[PDB]
């Protein structure tokens, strides 16, 4: 996986999910920051499980790509994110969605706590009109601090 900033960059759900967890476990739950930039597994499937081989038009341009990505989104990756932050029934109640010509943007935000400090997730999660990858963003950071 690559440092890209002073962030990681995961390659696979598994990767950032114990991230998440193992940040979680080491107490900095707060002041995390981690991206996932990936294929989302029903385009991988509709193209004989290569990248090489996924259609021009599997984007964000797509009505079927969308929704299918936001399935996913909505039944594994924000599961897996709610079970690396020990909070399986959060809800978001920050939901938002922006779709230019270029990308759709979904951002999913809530504060929370956890160890007695008062902290805000936000997951973004962007697909584009180029081409079928999706990109994750994982942010947290104090809320109300002085």
């Amino acid at each position: 996986t690559e440092d890209g900033e002073t962030v990681k960059v995961f390659e696979d759900l598994q990767g950032f999910e114990t991230f998440i967890a193992n940040e979680t476990e080491d107490d900095d739950f707060d002041h995390l920051h981690c991206k996932l930039n990936y294929y989302p597994p029903f385009v991988l499937h509709e193209s004989h499980e290569d990248p090489e081989k996924i259609s021009d038009a599997a984007n964000s341009h797509s009505k079927k790509f969308v929704r299918h990505l936001h399935q996913h989104i909505e039944k594994h990756l924000l599961k897996d994110i709610k079970q690396a932050v020990r909070k399986p029934e959060l809800k978001f109640h920050e939901k938002s969605k922006e779709e230019t010509f270029d990308k759709i943007t979904w951002h999913y935000g809530e504060e929370t706590e956890y160890h007695g400090r008062p902290f805000k997730i936000d997951v973004q999660v962007v697909c584009t009109h180029e081409d079928a990858m999706v990109f994750v963003d994982y942010k947290t950071h104090p809320v109300g601090a002085n």
